[PDB]
């Protein structure tokens, strides 16, 4: 395994039927091979809280899974360059300030068994979805 | 319709996605019409017509009544109102005409068609607007 990213990121957490709450969530991005298959390279992303044990959101994307994600999210680069672009988007959310425009925000809509993570760019008339991922508790 | 005003009427280079085969680049005429339907509580209506450029053509139409615009406003996470919406769309359409960073994309989704304007950046096709049209 290789930790390519490990630091807190400002995320607007949307709990079920509860208004948005800005929280500092820890993001761990790791790479390597699959546990039950060393012929398959995988990407693992961990969303956690330093003040909650039950708050764990994971996401595994293998090079096979990426081929569907590449078409779904309309990504131009390859699987190797994918974690870098995620890190870049996560960096913008960290450096983002309530005054500047356009502003990048990290959003996590949490439900039962599934949670949707989004990073949007808020311009003058719309929120532009830079990335959309699905995480499991 | 009362006080009808055609805000937009010109062909646009559109990438019409083919499924089993390579997608084709086709010029489609986009018409944006706004007006007042006094038959419906004087509520305003926004019509967008997409048609191919030939004597034999297809016609897909999108209608949004102003009280229904909040549905679209929620789906696409739009921050402006019904009146400011056409201006943003026209702006994106013109960017597609000029050369490519911005491209117009039309794909099939069941019995409907999905129009989309994307911005080619450094790693993906950033969707600036996604609309559903009905034949």
């Amino acid at each position: 395994a290789t930790t390519l990213f490990w630091r807190p990121v400002p995320v607007h957490v949307k709990q079920q039927d509860r208004e948005d709450v800005l929280e500092e969530l820890t993001f761990r991005i790791l790479t390597g091979v699959a546990k039950q298959n060393h012929n398959l390279r995988i990407l693992r992303i961990h969303i956690s809280s330093d003040s909650d044990l039950f708050f764990l959101h994971t996401l595994e994307v293998s090079e096979e899974d990426f081929q569907s994600l590449k078409n779904d999210q309309e990504i131009l680069v390859d699987f190797a360059s994918f974690p870098g672009k995620i890190i870049s988007l996560l960096e913008k959310c960290i450096l983002a300030q309530p005054g500047d425009s356009p502003r990048f925000q990290a959003v996590l809509t949490i439900r039962g068994g599934e949670s949707v993570f989004k990073i949007v760019e808020i311009n003058d008339w719309k929120k532009l979805p830079h990335i959309t991922l699905a995480f499991r508790p």
